[PDB]
């Protein structure tokens, strides 16, 4: 529905923020990620994810993959925080048009492999 399929998005989306440096490594904080989901998933119980799932969390797990490297990430507002804070606005226009106007697939379309009109 809404929410939810959205997350398994953001690890994707977000995968092309800390990837955009050529870490591998930062595939293992995929799985640190999926952690600030579980909160999202918890803000539905408590009817606060109606439009706003919990960007805090994930500012602060976006920027915890980014100390994962501790190099030359940006240890204070990296370009994969700056990403999220961009990129929700359109994917927030990608997943309402998903809710009413359908318009190809479903905005990802499950990595483009799905095979419908509407």
């Amino acid at each position: 529905g809404s929410e939810q399929q959205d997350l398994d998005d953001l690890a994707q989306v977000i995968l092309s923020a800390v990837t955009s440096n050529t870490d591998t490594s930062k595939s293992a904080r995929a799985q640190a990620l999926s952690t600030a989901l579980a909160s999202s998933l918890a803000d539905l119980l408590i009817s606060e994810s109606s439009g706003s799932s919990y960007q805090t969390q994930i500012s602060a797990l976006t920027n915890i993959l980014s100390d994962c490297f501790v190099t030359t990430t940006g240890s204070n507002n990296p370009a994969f925080v700056s990403r999220v804070q961009t990129l929700i606005a359109v994917l927030s226009q990608s997943s309402s048009n998903a809710i009413s106007g359908a318009t190809g697939g479903s905005a990802f379309a499950q990595s483009q492999a799905f095979q419908q009109s509407a």
